[PDB]
Order: C-alpha cells, then sequence, then structure tokens
C-alpha cells in the first residue's frame, strides 16, 4: 500500500506536494544536520530504504531506514558500513545521493562515493542489515548514478551523469551496460541540458533521479534540471520517456518541469531553491505514483502524481 | 486618472513605503506562469494598460498584455504578446524580458529586452494595446534597461540604455542616446557608472535605468537599480536621480541611500533571491503622488509610494554630486 | 550579571540561542540598514559596544552603544570618529568588524579599517567617549583581528586572518605579538580549513570570533568556518583550545560546529545562511557564556551555553 | 602600382608573405614601442595611413604616415589630433584598431576609441593633414569596425564586433547602416565564431580585417579569427565571401587559414601568435592583392596574393 | 633495429635529443599544419604508426604512416577511417592523442574520440590500412589512454586521465581492466599530482604518455606533467616504475624531469613550451630506448636513453 | 669596480643591454634548470650574491656565489641552509626571489620564504658562508621584500608587495620599519599600478626590484610593472625616485626603461620577462649596472648612468 493524497479538487498540476511536507525533519538523528535523500523501496511488511543524512560536522553518510507507511521513517542513528573485500575500495571517504532498486535477486544501491574523487558505489543487500560493496562502476568524476530495475537484454543497466570535482556547470545523463556487476561498458548518450530559450530550468545540467518506471511507452524517467541565476543554481524537476529496448533513446522529454522550489522548505535551507528527486513508488494498478525528492538540501517531502497523466504530459509538450 | 495610493503609514519616515497589499500580482496568476514581475503599465482609456514579464513554467521568458481599472488588480492575457514586423530577420521571436512602456506624441511604445544574437533592445508601438507593431532593434547587442523618454527631447526620440554582456553582466553603466526617426540611433552620451563601494555600495556593481523617467520643473526624475555584490550573489536596490531636462545625460543630483532595498519575505525569497527591481511608475503632477511597480525576487510583483517633491528634496539633499 | 537563558527542556545542545532573537533589530537607528557585529564588554554599571551599523547607502560605519542588561541597546546615532595625529592612518575610508577587549588599563578596539584595502586597524579608550587610533597592525589584507585580553608572557597579542580584497575564498587563522601595540611580529600559523571530508563547515575558509577567552586549560577560541556550496557561502561557527601559553598552538578542535544557520532570520536577509560570532561575555563562577553574533547580515543574536560544557565537547568531538 | 612579390617557386599557398618582413620595424618612431596596425589606402601619386604606434609607455596613439611605394614608410612623430566641435566626444582617451577607406568624395578613418570604454570612433579627411571627428557610431563595447568603400543602396554600411571591456572571450561580426554618418541601425548578424570540430582556427571569436573588397559575386571579407590554447589566444586570419547589396548574408567562409603564426616574428613579441590584418592595396585588373598584417603586436608585415584565387579557395573549402 | 645516437661525449644527462629533431616538420602533407604525436612501433621488415596531423582548419585528424628507420617517415595524405559496427560510435567528431602497441596478435590503437565529449576510443588493425573500431572504453571525460602491451593476469589493461571539457586544471592517472575490449572496470587510482614544494613539473596534472615497457623492476611509465606559470603550462616528462602484477601501484617516481622544454623548436610554435611524449621503441638486449614527443604542438621530435639509467635515475631521485 | 659596457654608439636609451647577456646561463649548475634572479653586492676584493637557481625537480632554492668581476659566477651547487634555533621558522618549503644588502655591520637577504604561503624570510650574514635566520617580517602573502641599505631615522625599512598565494593579478608597493629586525610596522602604501592609459607597462602590479640606490634627489627605485595582454603577463621595468626622509612619498617614469626584446628575454620558462633583482653603482663615475631575470631562464645585465636615470625619472613624470 503506497502512500497517497488525492489531488485537492480543481488543482490542474500534474504532480501535487504532500500537505505533510516535510515527511523527514533535519534534526531526525541525535547528530543529523539535514536529511535529503531518500532511496525508498518496498520491504517485507512495509519499506526499506539508505538515507543520506549530513551531520553536525557537515559530512555526508547513508543510513538505513525503515518504516510502515513511507512517511513516517526510523531512521538508524549509525551510519551504514559497508562489507567490501577488497581494502582499496573499501575505503569510506564520502558518500552521498543514494538509490535503490531490486533487480532478479537483491536490493542494489548506488550511490555518489568518494575514490579519489565523485564516482559510483555500488553494492547490494539481500535483508537490508548486511551491505556488500562491489566495484565503483565507473571512474571518477561521475554522479547521478541510477539502476535500471531488471535487466535490458540480459545486462545490467545504468544512468549517470558525467562531472567535475566542483559545484558542476555542465551534465548529459548517460546509459551504460555490464554483463556481470563488475565491468561497464557500452557508453550512449542519452540527453543534453536544453537550450536556454526552449527550456531553461534544464539548460545548465541534468541529472536523473528515482529509478526508471517501466511502462507499456517506454521507461518514464524523473530527472533534475538546474537553471543558472545572478544568485544561483535553481533545481527543478520534470520528466522523460526512454525507448523501452534502447533506454538511451529519448522518445520524449517535457518542456515545463513538473516541480520547482516554490514552498518555504524549498527556498529556504542549507542550500536554497532546490527540489531533488530521488525516489519513488508507483502502483500499476491505480497509475499512482509518489516521489520523494530533497528539499533546499535540508528536508525531505514527497508529492504524488498519476502516471498516464504524466506521460500524456510529457509527450504534449514535448521538446523532441 | 485616479493613480494607486496608500498614505504613508502613521509614524514612517520613509521617502517610499510599500503597499500594505503587496504582492499586488502573484506568481501563479495564469495557467502556466512560473512569475510575474516587470509590469510596464501606464494609464488607458477608462483604467490602465501594460506589457508584463511572464515566465512560464519552461522558464521561458514572454511578455502578455494585461488591464485594470485600478491598476492593482490585473487582467493579464493567457496568450503571450505577438509582434507585427515586415522583416522576418528582425521579426523572428527567440525571448524578451523586462518591457517599459510610454505614450510618445501619438501612440504608446514599447521597449523590451529582445533576444536578437544575444540581449539587445527591441521597438515597437501600439495605438490600441491589441495590436503591436515592431521596429528596429535599437542597438546592436549586447544591451538591456532600455527606456524611452515620454516625450521628444529637441525634436528627437531619446532612450537610456546599458551595455551588456550575455551573462549575468558584472558592470553596467547608464548611457543616452537619440533618434530622429525610431530607426536609427545615435549621439551616444554616458549618464553615469556605479558609484565607488566606500560612497555608496548599493549601486556600485552595476546599475541600470527602471520606469519612465519623470518630467519635474527640476529636471527628469530617474528611478534606477542597483546592485550590490554580495560574497552570496547580487543584491538588488533602487534610488534617485535627476538629469538636466534639456541634456540628459548630465545628470545634476544623485542618491546616496537607496529609496528601496529587500527586506520584505517577498523580496527575499523567490526565484532570485533579494530583488526589487523597478518597472514602471504612474504620477499624478496635481498632488506629486507617486506609485512605482518593481519586480520582487523575480517572482511577484508590487508596489511602493511616495510624493514627488520629497523624493527631489531626498535625492538633493543626500546627492553624492 | 551577564544575560542569561537557561537549556531549553529537553535540549541536547551545547549552545541554544535565546528565544528573544534577534536581539537587536536591523532598524534602531534612522539610517541603519543593518546591525550585525556587537563588540561587547563591561562597562561601569552595565555595558558598552562597538557596533557594526551599515547604513542605507550600505556604507560600513561602527558606532558606540550602551546598554543596562546587555540586550537591549542604545546605540549612538552618530559613526564613531577616531582621534589620530597621523593624517594618513586617520583618514577614514570604512570600516567593519569590531572587536573590543579591556587590556591592563583600557579598552583596545580592532576592526577592518580600509587602508588601500582590508587591514586591522586598532585604537584605544577609557571612557567609551573618546577614542584614539593607532597604527594598523598588519599591512594588508587581513582582517579578523581578535587581540588576547592579557600580555602573553610580557607582549600583546592578536589573531588575524590573512585575506584578499574580494570575498575571500581561502583562510588561515594567525597569530602575532607586539612589544608596543606599534610593531608587530613572531607570526604563527594557528590553523588552517579542515578537509571537505572531515568538517566541511569549516573547509574554506575561518576567522577568529569573540575575544579569545581564558580557561584553565587553555584558550577557548570560538571562531567562525565557511562551506561553499554551489549557491554561496555558509557560516557557521565552533569551537578550539589553544594552549595558554603558545597560542598558535591547538590542543583541541572541534569536529561539529556549535550554531549553524537554521532559523529564518539567520537564513533570510542580507546576506543569507550567516551565523557571525562578534563577541561574548562570560562568568567563571558560573561557567556561563553569552555568545554574540550576526545573522544573515542582517541583525544581531545570542545563544548561551556553559564554557565546560563547551571544553568538554571540543575535546571529545576534536579532529586533532 | 602597389607592393608586389611573385609567388615563390613551388609555393602552393594562396597567400605568401614578403620576404622582407616585417616592412615596418617596432622603433621607427624615436619612442615608439610597437608599430602593428596600419590602415594605408593609396593617396595622391603614392600612399598614406593612420598607424597605431603604442609608445615606451604602452600608450596607444595613432598616427599619419605617407610612403611612396607602400613599403618604406613615413610616419609623423606627432600622434594624430582631430578636430571635433563637441569637446565631449572630442576627447582623447586612447585609440587603436584603425581602418581607412574612401567613400564617395572623401577617406573615412574607423578606429576603437575609448569613451567610457571600447567603441567605434569615425572621422574624415580629405588630406591626410585634418581629421573631422564625427560622432562615435555605437555605445560601448564594441571594436573591429570597417567601413565599405561605397554606399549600399546609398546607405553608408560598417561591419562593427561587439565587445566587452577586456580581453573579450567571445566576437560575433555585425553589419549596420547609416544615411548620414551619424546615425546609427538596421543592425544585422554576419557571422559566429566556428565550431571548434569544424574549423578551431576562428571558434573563440571572429573580427573584420581589412576594408572589404568588392568582387563580381559579393564582398571579399578578409577577417581574423581565434584559437584558444592552454597557453593563450592564437589569431590567425582567413577569408569569406558576402552577398553583395545584403552584407550580412555570407555566401562562403573558408575552413582553412590564409595565414597563421609561423615565422618568429609572428610567433614572438609582445603578444605572441598574431598575424592580424589591418589592411589591403588590391588592383582588379591584375587581381593582385597586398595585404598588411600586424605580427606579434609588435610588427607590421606584408602577404600577397591573387583575388580569383582566394575566391576560389573560399568557395572550395567553404564550411557554408 | 631500433633508431639510436651515443650520447655526446661529457653529456651526463639521462635522455638526450636527437641531432636531427625535429624529426618530423610541421608541413610534410599538403594541408598539414602541424604534426606532434607519433604512435608508432614496429611493423612487419620497418615502422609504422599513427599520427596526430592537425589541418589548415586547425581539425584533429589521425593519419597512418610507415619507415624503413623509424625516422623518415611517409605519412598518408588522407585522414585514416575507422570502420565500425554501430553507427552511433563508429560516427567521426575528432581524434587526437594516439597510442598503438600490439597485444597478442593484433595491434590495438586508443586516441582521444569525441562522443559527447572527450573520451578513449579504441580500434584494432592487423595491417595498418583497415582499422575496426570498438566500443569507447569509458565515459567523457578522459584522454591520455594507454594500454599495456600484454595482458595483465588475464585481462587487457589500460591507463587513463579523467579530465573535463576544456584545459582540463587538474589530471590524476588511472588504471583499468577488461576481459573483453568492451566491458571495463575495477578502476584503480596510479598517482596524483605532486605538490609544488617536491616537484613542480607534475604539479598540475600529469598523463601517460608511451606504452608502458617491462623490466625486471615493474612497467616503466613515461609520462607528462604540467607546471602552471603565470603565462600558461610547461610541459616535460618524467618517469615511474609500476608494479608488474598490479601496476596501479607505483613503486618508485622520479623527483626532477627527464626532459623539458629548451630548444626553440619545443618553446615556440603553436602552443609554445610543451614536450609531449607519445611513443617509444626499445630493444631489451642493448638497453636502449627511443622516445617519440611533440614539440610545441608543432613538430615531432625523438630523445634517446638506456633503460638501465633509467631505472636507476628514477629509482635514486624517487619522491615515493 | 663594477662590471660596465660604454653605451653603443649612437644608441639614445637610458639603459642598454650588454652585448654579453646572458651573463649567467641557465645550466651553470649539475642540477639547474634556470638561474634567473642574481642579488648581488661587493665583497672582499670581489663580489658575493645570492641566486635563485631552480632546479629539474622545478624547485626553488637559493645558492651562494662568488665572482671576481662580477660577470662570470662561481655558484656553489648544494644549496644555502640557513641556521634557526627557532625549529618552526627554520623549517624549508621553498625561497626565491632574494635580494642582498649591507644595513651597518653585515648583509641582509630577504626572499620570498613558503610559511603557509608566501611572506617575505630575512637571514643575515658576516661572511657569506654562514647565514642566520630571523623572523618572516611579515605575515602571507607578501612577495619583493626590499630592505633599504642603510638606517631611516634610526629604524631597518623595507619595501613589500602583499599579494595573494596564486599568479597575483593586483600589487601595490608598500613601506614598513622595524626598530630590531624582529617587530615591524608604521606600515604606509608608496604606489600602486598605474592607469591603463597614462601608463599601461605597469598597469596590473608593481613591485621593488634592486635596492634603493641614495642619491642627493631621493632614493632611486628600480621596480617591475606587469601589462594584462591576452596571452598573458609582459614585465618591464622602470624607475621612480623616493623622498630620503619618508620613503613612502614618491616624488616622481611614464616609459619604462628596459622592456622584454631580445630572444633571451621573449622565450624560455616564462616568456616576456625582464625582472630587476639587483644593482651595482659607482656614485664617483655615476655608472650603475642592473640584474635582471630573463624570461625566468638566465639573468642578464644592463647599463646606465645614475644622473640620467634620474633626469629621466624626473622629466618623464606621471606625478
Ligand atoms: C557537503 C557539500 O557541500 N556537499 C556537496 C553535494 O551536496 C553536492 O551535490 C555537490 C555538487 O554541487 O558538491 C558537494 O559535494
Ligand atoms: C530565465 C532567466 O534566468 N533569465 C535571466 C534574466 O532574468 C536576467 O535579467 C539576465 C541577467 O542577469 O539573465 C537571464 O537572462
Ligand atoms: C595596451 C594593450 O594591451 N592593449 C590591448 C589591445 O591591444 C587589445 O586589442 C585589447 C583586446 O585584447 O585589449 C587591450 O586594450
Ligand atoms: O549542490 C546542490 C544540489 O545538487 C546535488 O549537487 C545534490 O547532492 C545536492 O547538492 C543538492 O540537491
Ligand atoms: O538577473 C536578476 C535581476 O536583474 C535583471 O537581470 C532582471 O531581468 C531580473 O533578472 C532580475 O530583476
Ligand atoms: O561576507 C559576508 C559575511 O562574512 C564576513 O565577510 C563578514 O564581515 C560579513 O560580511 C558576513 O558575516
Ligand atoms: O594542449 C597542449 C598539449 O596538451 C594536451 O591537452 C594535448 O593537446 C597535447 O598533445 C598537447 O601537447
Ligand atoms: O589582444 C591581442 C590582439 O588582438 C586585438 O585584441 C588587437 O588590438 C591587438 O591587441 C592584437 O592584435
Ligand atoms: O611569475 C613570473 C615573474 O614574476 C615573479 O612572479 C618572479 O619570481 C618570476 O616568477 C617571474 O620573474
Ligand atoms: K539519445
Ligand atoms: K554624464
Ligand atoms: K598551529
Ligand atoms: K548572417
Ligand atoms: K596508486
Ligand atoms: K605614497
Amino acid at each position: 500500500i503506497i502512500p497517497w493524497e488525492e489531488r485537492p479538487a480543481g488543482c490542474k498540476d500534474v504532480l501535487w506536494r504532500s500537505v505533510a511536507n516535510p515527511i523527514i525533519p533535519r534534526d531526525l538523528l541525535p547528530t543529523s544536520n539535514s536529511i535529503f535523500n531518500s532511496a525508498v523501496v518496498p520491504f517485507g511488511d512495509g519499506f526499506a530504504g539508505v538515507f543520506r543524512c549530513d551531520d553536525t560536522s557537515r559530512r555526508m553518510r547513508l543510513h538505513v531506514g525503515f518504516s510502515k507507511d513511507a512517511i513516517n521513517w526510523n531512521i538508524k542513528e549509525e551510519p551504514l558500513k559497508f562489507q567490501c573485500d577488497d581494502e582499496e575500495i573499501g575505503t569510506w571517504v564520502y558518500g552521498y545521493d543514494p538509490r535503490v532498486c531490486f533487480i532478479e535477486d537483491r536490493y542494489y544501491v548506488t550511490w555518489c562515493n568518494g575514490y579519489h574523487g565523485p564516482t559510483i558505489g555500488v553494492a547490494y543487500t539481500f535483508d537490508f542489515e548486511t551491505f556488500h560493496q562491489l566495484e565503483n562502476a565507473f571512474i571518477p568524476f561521475n554522479r547521478n548514478g541510477v539502476l535500471f530495475p531488471r535487466k535490458i537484454n540480459g545486462r545490467f543497466a545504468m544512468l549517470s551523469r558525467p562531472s567535475d570535482n566542483g559545484h558542476t556547470p555542465f551534465g548529459d545523463i548517460f546509459y551504460s551496460e555490464s554483463p556481470d556487476m563488475e565491468f561497464w561498458g557500452r557508453h550512449r548518450h542519452v540527453m543534453s541540458p536544453a537550450a536556454f530559450e526552449v527550456s531553461a530550468w534544464q539548460c545548465t545540467k541534468i541529472g536523473a533521479g528515482p529509478i526508471p518506471v517501466e511502462t507499456p511507452e517506454g521507461w518514464l524517467l524523473i530527472y533534475h534540471g538546474v537553471l543558472h541565476s545572478c544568485n544561483g543554481y535553481v533545481y527543478s524537476f520534470g520528466s522523460a520517456l526512454l525507448d523501452l529496448d534502447e533506454p538511451w533513446k529519448v522518445k520524449f522529454r517535457s518542456g515545463p518541469y513538473l516541480l520547482a522550489p516554490r514552498e518555504p522548505y524549498e527556498c529556504m535551507g542549507d542550500v536554497p531553491n532546490v527540489c531533488f528527486p530521488c525516489a519513488a513508488l508507483h502502483d500499476n494498478e491505480t497509475g499512482r505514483i509518489a516521489i520523494y525528492y530533497g528539499c533546499a538540501d535540508t528536508v525531505t517531502g514527497l508529492a504524488f502524481g498519476y502516471i498516464p497523466e504524466i506521460i500524456e504530459f510529457t509527450k504534449r509538450t514535448s521538446i523532441i
């Protein structure tokens, strides 16, 4: 039973904010400064996730959490620690912006893992208790690594985002495959930022968000876009549809955003003017989707929509 | 013409005071509007008309016509304004922002920051606020903050402008130019530069003209924006200068203090934090009342009020020239 | 009789904000734009101070103020003007971020003084009415000059912070001595910004805050640290303990911050996301300390704690 | 009777350097530091010009010169002064970038003239003794202003180059007209720098060089282009053909350069790696053209070719 | 038989330049602007290579050459074209930075290949006539890709250099493996730039040069390093020894450079002050090594030394 | 006897280059990459100096040298080490840009010394064998420290140049005093870069060069100036006259004295640099010989007459 709030009567938006936002407060843990990425999945009787909790030293750490309803979370006070047989890769430097999905027989976690700069760390868990670290998927610099929730043509597949070692002023989404969760390849460009005159919310850089959602018309990708104002970056988010069999081929891509920083909890915080989607839960029977997003890099919010309405919107307003 | 007005709050010593109804135009007035700021407002018939910068949910910059009985509650058209032009090259729309509007002699003219291989000053006219006829871009890129004078100056059209770059420009002097014909422009003269940081830091990074200049016996009243560069970005405040009537590039007085700076939450939080950007004014010479429209955090529009004579005293008393 | 508020019920924090914050509003003077540094000392039957009040021309001026209770302030409308025989040094360009303390027989004030760029101005007063300017202690560019409240083995001592002529993107704390409050030397590096992976609130630059506080164990130094986000700088503050006799030798240095921008008065204003400590009052009998800090470069706030608690926190969370 | 050297034996290039380069040395005047722009035209029985001569103070001044053979120049030691009835426009700050041509009944001079930054100064002369200064044609910031040598459908016409107030890191060529040499307008974009992968000698910025040369199929434009290497800008030059009636319409534009810094006098000097064409003499009856170019912002060189060969090259190698 | 010149009388240097430098001129081809990378190997009874020949449009293209003595080169006029099964990867944008070696049964080529930015293209050939292009090894941004000349414990191995999309101001060498020349992984950091105060010729960025040369004391890596002066980058090159079995482990790393820009052909040209090594030929029986390097990004030079002397220099001067 | 060459026939320049330039080659030492600062003084029956010799690791080191004629130098292969009882200040990180002068009873050496960034290191020697390091005079970031060759109203005095921790894009010359070679103060601004439209060779940044040369008409200061072209910095040098008694007061060049022209000034590790580092002079003949680094690679000499340089500085003054 995924979380849901009906669209307010007369609301014409494709996505609408939970009235309970923020659903995770910045100070939920004794040492937490902010909690703003929630890589959430169903698990047994309820829900589990991997959360970015930055502490009062401003260090970036991952913590495991569980919930009955996916709204109110019990997050472990102590950061998640990985088992790894390779001491070189198993060394912890930092970790942020997790994504989690089940593939075939286990849950896989990706995150932005420090290894001589940002790259994509990979691990798996069967139980959300023990996490086994695998090879970093790519050479630095790379972030926004997001796996597909099944193999594509017999290979594991991941979206990523080549970066630099700062506040990156550019960013294309890429796609890569692996036969074995160790060696990666067949890299393909998915999409670049839009032109400023066409769609400025996504004209500086873009990055994948929640795990792709399979639909009959393609993979639904929810992704962030940045606009560079005189005063900083603004992070909004929107939607595209990727080919099912060859997901680096984009079928439709929204001109308008789905959500942008409007509420005080989105506009004021450690990083003002940020809505950064990190996970989603959905139900194909009803078309409901619940999107988790970080707010001002301070707290976590939830927003709701219908998959068919999102698909319609994405087609109707497509810039390709 | 009955201009909008609120009396000075009891106890208030400031030369300008914000409307208690601010913001007077909300960000979601149109089905697809993301933000509405810059309101290029004038008296028109029974009421008021305007050209409004309404950025959409694709963050495209578009201009929309609006009308109002009271100049506070606006009815803005959902569909963007399109310009008529016989020249296909100049009539191609790329983007447009920060409109200014005034009547000159027989018609209303609109200038805006128009994209033509980068920012320049677009120019158009209308007789009825329904059909708009586009003329030559007045300048080569990069330029913006183009603001016309509301009558000819010794037989020529005149415009303030602001040479720029193709980014978030880290400089800006105000310039003055003339045209005999609304087509060719020239006799360019420097008006003013940003002040020294130690003299008046609200206006030390760059400056730009705001509302249409207001003719007084003491000179043209210029309301203009200024930028201060903090560690965390630009703060846009606005203040006042007085220009010579006959040669308006000659500045007579220029305020040290600002008239208004970002203070309220609707000025401080939004798409671009800490912006008060004046874009138009209505005034009544009989009473000296002036009402100044300004963009707030690049998100909504506000109003502020004051008296022309008090603004002139303030500009002279506090003048940094 | 230093101002005090007891720790809120259940509050686990080493420092807590006054419920009366902001304690000095931005519009206390007829042409003040902001009042956000308050260099406060006990004086006479009450308290005195030098205040940074930027005016509605956005000029940086210092003003004298007085208070019965250290919370409600009566600040002079006219800016403070220094007496100086030397015309060259006595020329006023600008002044900000004052610090004040009693040394031996008079009150000394330091400030960021414009002399072909930022340096550290120095003056004394016996009475908080007339101030007598001395030589600028250093060549530009320097700021965050903070004197020790006694001589250190027979020399005056000062912390400072080499800078540049902009929004400086670096900054180490230094220590210097003078026999005479005119000639300075024996410069020693105190500390550098921490590594991003270790303590990111203090990884861009750091600088001294309140006057150092003598404890049996060393000098308690309360200092600011900067984190560089994509949308600007975030100023937080924390604690270190310096050796009593050779104060450039750091004994402990906190990993977490004591305070970081959280409240709307800290997160919205002329410079968002700033907590900048500028003075403290303390009582060795009770262990109480009250810390004055600028908020968003707009208003002034107060936070409270206990010196022995701050000390034990600094030890236990030390990154050295 | 224009300066000429025959194509060297076995040279396959469309332009070839004079074997006597540089033809104007840096120290022709008693305080000249460099002489590297030579606006040159025929005049009387010989030749005249306006020369950029930077002095030993590194000031940028314009000097008149005269020559019998267009090779050996007698340059006036006193800088050129302009007559102007408007004292505002007539104030001299600096001047560089001259270009000179005859239009209908007199010579016109454009230069980069300081008026609150770079813009295009305009003046006329009948005799190279008195120059009457006209209004600056544009608002700053603009450089590389180059007049057409006749009216275009009854209007004066000028190419220009919007700039900034530094070492400008971009630059498109524009076209503008005037009915009266006072008011300017009908601004049209001519061309942008090419993409790096198409033609990198002209991918950073471009600007007009010598006065446009009329051919039966349009205007031959010789223009500089910049490549941004890790160690600086490299200035090369090449050729384009513009529509005769609407010269903003580009018909052909060379992929390859005509000339790039190769010789030591091009590679070493005040600004290394610079070939900047500033003027040309030509003879339609023979097809001969002699192109004057600055070398390393130090000295002046000459290069020779045939207009029909340049035209053929520009079409055959065109990137449009 | 590899090229050789004996060390000059009384030369104490570990490497010495050929008296015939530069061995390949900039204008060898009818449209060549510069020829400054030479990826050369033995082939049949003489030698072959892939050369970076930038043309007069300043486009970056690869051309095959052949030589009987590795000194006098006959380079094909037409750019090399790669055959590719996949149209998307097979699309040519640009290419530079070639390296060539034989591995097991064929020659492999790597190069800096444009695919939405710089990455490492891979191809093979049996005959230096037909080249078959494989998957790009990595996601952008990357270059200085250099294969090992045999498999390492049964996998192909490659050094690389994460980059950005400009004149990258950083750069560490990385190591990666592949079972199949398609999927890559087990990425390991090799080395970072040295500290400025330790070895400034390699303090900005580093990158691999010639193919690693197997010695009993490790893999001999010859690599470039950059020093950032006020006036640009200076490229020198030096040596390291890598563990034979785990070549990301660096055993010794030289303090001094082996070669730095000294000669006019290294210090003047399209990019001044560059010695950029691209290939080596060696003979284990005599210990002779001949290293090919680009000079000023304009021409190609050769330098000689003895492998045992280079090993001894590397260890004697090690900064590891 | 200071090194000297007569002004070439017909040469109208105030300074003229030695026909023997460069006088010190880049590879004088077994491991030298470049030798381009020569902080030279008369000593004994000859001359002595402290040389910036950057090595083949591109480390910046100081070496002592000696010469009979001040042209052909014998430089010690081993870098100079400084004696210091304070191990914190005595820690060597790097050192460049030395200047050397005699003050009253001994020789002093200043250099740009690494101490958490560039600052001005200070040391003395009685014999050019053992050097004793004193406190760094200033907090970082500071470079171009140049002592006066006598006390000024009973205090040591030094010119300096506030900088940053990179290739500094600005730079004013400052003046400071010390009663004791340990504690410094009375800091005064001497001059700023000129306006681009007035004198562009010195419009980005300036720094003091050789030790100030006393004359009856003021301290003759030879200093570098930078012009920022699209391709980098061009270092030229010129002259100013400072008040004798209060040397932060500038009394009087618009034109440069020397600017990069020769291949050895234009090509090398840092192209387009003439960086003056020391001068020898004889008041009785008016001769001065100025040592300058060329392209941060080698060392050159140029000659002039002090009266002519005074006359040039005054008649072309921009103040
Ligand atoms: C502690 C901190 O500021 N972390 C940020 C991270 O949140 C952000 O995504 C990244 C890109 O802007 O830069 C930094 O690593
Ligand atoms: C969509 C967007 O961000 N537009 C802005 C515009 O508002 C601003 O005035 C200009 C200068 O800072 O930059 C951009 O064009
Ligand atoms: C004195 C000097 O350096 N002048 C240059 C000028 O030559 C150059 O064309 C321009 C653009 O790079 O900038 C400067 O004005
Ligand atoms: O940098 C700001 C924003 O973008 C990414 O870079 C995130 O990890 C956070 O930083 C935030 O959502
Ligand atoms: O860029 C921020 C501010 O300045 C100008 O550039 C305006 O169009 C808005 O952008 C805002 O008022
Ligand atoms: O720069 C913004 C912030 O940091 C320092 O620079 C202070 O003087 C204030 O300006 C503020 O606390
Ligand atoms: O850019 C200059 C140098 O650096 C690299 O980036 C490549 O372009 C090299 O072949 C060249 O030697
Ligand atoms: O800036 C360097 C080059 O280009 C322009 O900018 C010219 O005026 C010269 O300065 C030179 O040809
Ligand atoms: O950096 C370039 C030039 O200026 C200073 O910075 C000197 O030490 C040398 O580096 C050179 O003379
Ligand atoms: K695609
Ligand atoms: K004016
Ligand atoms: K210390
Ligand atoms: K065109
Ligand atoms: K390693
Ligand atoms: K002075």
